[PDB]
Formats: C-alpha cells, sequence, structure tokens
C-alpha cells in the first residue's frame, strides 16, 4: 500500500479534474496514514508520502492555474523542507517554478518582490545538496536561475522605470550584482541567464529536458536577435539542431528560423550547414520542401540541397513536384544546375510524370491560356519579339501545331483545328 499509495494513488487525473477532488484524495490518504501509524522509520516513511503527495498537489494546482495554491500547506512544506536537504530543495523548485507561473501579468514588480525568492532561495545552502544530489535538480536550479534573469532582463526593457526598479532596496544592488548602468545591468543579467541556460544545457546531456533546455536557448538567442534588429548563433543553432535531432514538432517549427539566421550570418552557418546529415539524418521538412527546393535554385546551404537529394533517393516521391516547381525557376550557381540536373536523373523516369501532367493538361481548356496569354503579350509589349516570339512558340506546341500526346479528342482536335487559327494571323 505505501507503494500504491505513491503518486496521488495513481495521479487522479493530473493537470485536469480540479483540486476539491485531489483535496478528498490527499485527505483520505493522510487519513489514512494516522489511522495506520496510531494502530501500529515507519512514520518517516508516511510523512515522506505525505511530503509526495503535497508537492504533487501544489505542482498540479499550479499547472491547473489555481495561483490560489495551498499557499498556507505551501509553507508548512516550507517549514518541513529543511527535514532534509532533499525534500527541503524540492520544495524550493517548486516555490520557484510558482513564483516564475507567477509572473503572470505583473510579473516584473511582484517578481522582482520576490526576485527568484531571494534567488534560488540562496541555493549555496546546498548546491543540489553540494551536488551530492542529482544533476538533474542541478540544471534545473540552473533552469530557474536563467529563467528568473531573463524575466527580471525583460521586464527592466520593457519598463525601465519600473516602480520596483523606482523603490530602492537590497534588490537594487544585486540587480547591479548580477546585472551600474540599466542597458548595462540588463546585459549583465542577460549574460548570466545565458550562463546558467548553457549550464542546464550541459548537465542535461550527462546521462527529455535535454530538448527542453534546447528549446529554451533557443528561445533565448531568438530574443537576442529579435532585440539586436528592430558570438550566439553558431552555438544556438546547432544546439537546436542537435535537438530537433531528437525528433520533436516544435523543433521542426524552428527550421524556418535557422533558414533565416542562415540568410543574416551565412558566415558560421558554414561551419554548421556542415553538420545537416551528421547533425539530423532523421527524413522531415516535408512540411518545409518548398523552403529548401526554393533555395535548391540557390547556394546558401549546399548541405541542404544534399540532404534534399538524401531524401529524394529515399523518397523519389512527393518531392518531384516540389522539384518540378522550383526548376521553372555561376562560380557555384553551377553547382545548383548539377544539383538540378542530379535531381533529375534521379527521377526514376520522371516522363511517367511528365506525361501524367500533359494527361491533365489535355482537360484544361485552352482558351484560357490563350487569354492569359493575350494578357501577357501587353504585359511583355509595354523585350519584344524576342520573348513575345518564345511565348509565340509556346502557345504554338500548345495550340498552333496540330498534334499533341495524350489520347483525348476534344482538345486533341481543337488543336489540329485551330493551328490554322493560330497560324493565320
Amino acid at each position: 500500500k505505501r507503494l500504491l499509495n505513491t503518486w496521488t494513488n495513481r495521479y487522479p487525473d493530473a493537470k485536469m479534474d480540479p483540486m476539491n477532488i485531489w483535496d478528498d484524495i490527499i485527505t483520505n490518504r493522510c487519513f489514512f496514514l494516522s489511522k495506520i501509524e496510531e494502530k501500529l522509520d515507519i512514520s518517516s516513511l508516511i510523512r515522506s508520502c505525505k511530503f509526495s503527495m503535497k508537492m504533487k498537489m501544489i505542482d498540479s494546482a499550479r499547472k491547473q492555474n489555481n495561483f490560489s495554491l495551498a499557499m498556507k500547506l505551501l509553507k508548512e512544506l516550507h517549514k518541513e523542507s529543511k527535514t532534509r536537504d532533499d525534500w527541503l530543495v524540492s520544495w524550493v523548485q517548486s516555490y520557484c517554478r510558482l513564483s516564475h507561473c507567477r509572473s503572470r501579468s505583473q510579473g516584473c514588480s511582484e517578481q522582482v518582490l520576490t526576485v527568484l525568492k531571494t534567488v534560488s532561495l540562496l541555493d549555496e545552502n546546498n548546491v543540489s545538496s553540494y551536488l551530492s544530489k542529482n544533476i538533474l535538480a542541478f540544471r534545473d536550479q540552473n533552469i530557474l536561475l536563467g529563467t528568473t534573469y531573463r524575466i527580471i532582463a525583460n521586464a527592466l526593457s520593457s519598463e525601465p522605470a519600473c516602480l520596483a526598479e523606482i523603490e530602492e532596496d537590497k534588490a537594487r544592488r544585486i540587480l547591479e550584482l548580477s546585472g551600474e548602468d540599466s542597458e548595462k545591468v540588463i546585459a549583465g543579467l542577460y549574460q548570466r541567464a545565458f550562463q546558467h541556460l548553457s549550464e542546464a544545457v550541459q548537465a542535461a546531456e550527462e546521462e527529455a529536458g535535454v530538448i527542453d533546455a534546447y528549446m529554451t536557448l533557443a528561445d533565448f538567442c531568438d530574443q537576442q536577435l529579435r532585440k539586436e534588429e528592430e558570438a550566439y548563433p553558431a552555438l544556438v543553432v546547432e544546439k537546436m539542431l542537435k535537438a530537433l535531432k531528437l525528433n520533436s514538432n516544435e523543433a521542426r517549427l524552428k527550421f524556418p528560423r535557422l533558414l533565416q539566421i542562415i540568410e543574416r550570418y551565412p558566415e558560421e552557418t558554414l561551419s554548421l550547414m556542415t553538420k545537416e546529415i551528421s547533425s539530423v539524418p532523421c527524413w522531415q521538412f516535408i512540411s518545409w520542401i518548398s523552403h529548401m527546393v526554393a533555395l535548391l535554385d540557390k547556394d546558401q546551404a549546399v548541405a541542404v540541397q544534399h540532404s534534399v537529394e538524401e531524401i529524394t533517393d529515399n523518397y523519389p516521391q512527393a518531392i518531384v513536384y516540389p522539384f518540378i516547381i522550383s526548376s521553372e525557376s555561376t562560380s557555384t550557381g553551377h553547382k545548383n544546375k548539377e544539383f538540378v540536373a542530379r535531381i533529375k536523373s534521379k527521377l526514376d523516369q520522371g516522363g511517367v510524370i511528365q506525361d501524367f501532367i500533359n494527361a491533365l493538361d489535355q482537360l484544361s481548356n485552352p482558351e484560357l491560356l490563350f487569354k492569359d496569354w493575350s494578357n501577357d503579350v501587353r504585359a511583355e509589349l509595354a523585350v519584344n519579339k524576342k520573348n513575345i516570339e518564345k511565348m509565340y512558340e509556346r502557345m504554338y506546341a500548345a495550340l498552333g501545331d496540330p498534334k499533341a500526346p495524350g489520347l483525348g479528342a476534344f482538345r486533341r482536335k481543337f488543336i489540329q483545328t485551330f493551328g490554322k487559327e493560330f497560324d493565320k494571323h
């Protein structure tokens, strides 16, 4: 039982099922523990069980956004936290996660009033129990540290005249200590938060929270870039790339940001596009196939065209059509032409798809194309009789010719009945 009772008797609907039911359950649990012990180390066991259920309680209520927590029970666990270092630091982490959650709308001033609750509750009391505990809690503490530092820096940047900033207190000095100058303070805060995020990343990589650290650092760097516009880029994009290696939907969604940062700073991404097969071989970006097949005509990251080449090898389908639409449209652009030549060679009897599309097109009303081209002739008219002749040949092969593939009859006879129409004028 002292095992089954664990996990609030198997989480009775965590993150849902309002705390009322949870409160009833925990009341039952503690009552049963009292009954059992009173009729009987073991007391320490049941007290640890109570610790566990109540921390699950507070975690869930925070997850249910019930900022009206068991604040009093939170403080009860606070007093009882000192009973042992592990339970103490677990309470500390719960409180800090609450406070970060408590940063809701007035997070700036209210969080400054309680800067990481005296910052990591002065975790120097025992840092991961002097690291004698796991690196798990260790990187969690680093996450909290960087999180609060980032929150404060964003608060100061958004509000450079906060009332708590106006409030002259001890919080000022540590503000400059962890940060002097307001811009200098926020720069130092961002630097320290980045340091803590890096610590959390490296701790996670020792053995998923690793992906979580990657995503947090990606958010950090994206903020850096956004504020640097209206150092970081290399390592941050490589880290989020290693994250997407551990395939994740959001890690997928960071792909267009990767493209943008490659465009803005191709320098380091050149060293980083080197690791694109070696960084992630997972066959993805099918939802992004447009993004690099348009890039196929460019050389911004040749390893991306190698990636899509490998995809086409694995997947001779679903790439042929983006490849065609890209081919519809130097010292290295010749390499792009080599790329497209290689891909079209890799098209297994691409004439299959070509004749298929032609068969589709025989259904289309050619007068539509003729009208669009009657517009195109004036689009070119305002260059003339050199591209006008090119489309003249295009419109010909469409209708001026009397013969065409496809075993249709309607258009297959209109081509031959109006090639004269096309040629006479």
